[PDB]
DNA sequence: CCGACATCGCATCAGC
DNA sequence: GCTGATGCGA
DNA sequence: GTCGG
């Protein structure tokens, strides 16, 4: 945490930016920002030092001196003390509120954990589980349950048909010693890019996961992606563990290395990267990695037998999970 | 200077 | 209902 | 907000 002051001043910037402003560029630059600083290996010194940094200008290093020589930003003071700012700030931090609905429940006079509670009604089904788990959603998930979670999931994945696999993704497998939520990529020999040959193979696994009630809640579920919310059981005459918010995502089985790179990130890794690959002339998503013809259309799908050989059509040297914590 | 900034699944709404 | 845009979170 | 062309 060497620059632990400057990178939480450009989090809350970018916070700032997205939540209030709606402008998700400025939300973008502040993050790229705060990651290129978090991984510089000295303690800065100054904002002309900030500034050699790519996704540090001018504006940034000058914030950055200001922050150095005061300790304190008066832009973020003033945006502290700004009742509709900090209004807006706080609805957000409920899963399904936006910075747009955000804005819209100030609007009508709801902007308090109390006036959700009372204006239930008001919210679609996402902002309700949202605002139902806001305080355990707050709280993060220390490895080991991480791992009593992993044995669960793969547990049940297995009695629904041997033939699955579940692999657990995001901070996780990026060796966190704490989570934000759990992120499952799943795939099925059934479900490929060529061909689905069975229904429901998502559904199967959330149902059974429910069952044996460690799913709790559902936010949103299709075909490929669900989103909701889990919980470990508990021992005789123990306090419950906290509710998680878990994912699971469904991937064509002969696209898992794009799959597992992407579930793996980080987020700000996986933008990097993509953004590298724009510049190499390639695209990657989840499923492919594709050349960009003389046009800028993707063209077909490139052969990927590992993660590596992604990291090698855009010229990067591979990077293992534990380092692409950006 | 200025265009372009990764990429996509699900929920919801607007228009037909 | 379909299509396409928007909001949201990832 | 930043930066390559
Ligand atoms: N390409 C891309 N991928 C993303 C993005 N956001 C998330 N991902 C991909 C890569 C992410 O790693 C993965 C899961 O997203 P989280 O659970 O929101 N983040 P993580 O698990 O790393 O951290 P923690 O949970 O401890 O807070 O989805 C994005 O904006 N873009
Ligand atoms: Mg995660
Ligand atoms: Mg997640
Ligand atoms: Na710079
Ligand atoms: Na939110």
């Amino acid at each position: 945490t060497l620059n632990g002051g400057i990178t939480d001043m450009l989090t809350e910037l970018a916070n700032f930016e997205k939540n209030v402003s709606q402008a998700i560029h400025k939300y973008n630059a502040y993050r790229k920002a705060a990651s290129v600083i978090a991984k510089y290996p000295h303690k800065i010194k100054s904002g002309a030092e900030a500034k050699k940094l790519p996704g540090v200008g001018t504006k940034i290093a000058e914030k950055i001196d200001e922050f150095l020589a005061t300790g304190k930003l008066r832009k973020l003071e003033k945006i502290r003390q700004d009742d509709t700012s900090s209004s807006i700030n706080f609805l957000t931090r409920v899963s399904g509120i936006g910075p747009s609905a955000a804005r819209k429940f100030v609007d009508e006079g709801i902007k308090t954990l109390e006036d959700l509670r009372k204006n239930e009604d008001k919210l679609n089904h996402h902002q309700r589980i949202g605002l139902k788990y806001f305080g355990d959603f707050e709280k993060r998930i220390p490895r080991e349950e991480m791992l009593q979670m992993q044995d669960i999931v793969l547990n049940e994945v297995k009695k629904v048909d041997s033939e699955y696999i579940a692999t657990v993704c995001g901070s996780f497998r990026r060796g966190a010693e704490s989570s934000g939520d759990m992120d499952v990529l799943l795939t099925h020999p059934s479900f490929t890019s060529e061909s689905t040959k069975q229904p429901k193979l998502l559904h199967q696994v959330v149902e059974q996961l429910q069952k044996v009630h460690f799913i709790t809640d559902t936010l949103s579920k299709g075909e490929t992606k669900f989103m909701g919310v889990c919980q470990l059981p508990s021992k005789n005459d123990e306090k419950e563990y906290p509710h998680r918010r878990i994912d699971i995502r469904l991937i064509p089985k002969d696209q898992y290395y794009c799959g597992v790179l992407y579930f793996t990130g980080s987020d700000i890794f996986n933008k990097n990267m993509r953004a590298h690959a724009l510049e190499k002339g390639f695209t990657i998503n989840e499923y492919t990695i594709r050349p960009l013809g003389v046009t800028g259309v993707a063209g077909e799908p490139l052969p990927v037998d590992s993660e590596k050989d992604i990291f090698d059509y855009i010229q990067w040297k591979y990077r293992e999970p534990k380092d692409r914590s950006e």
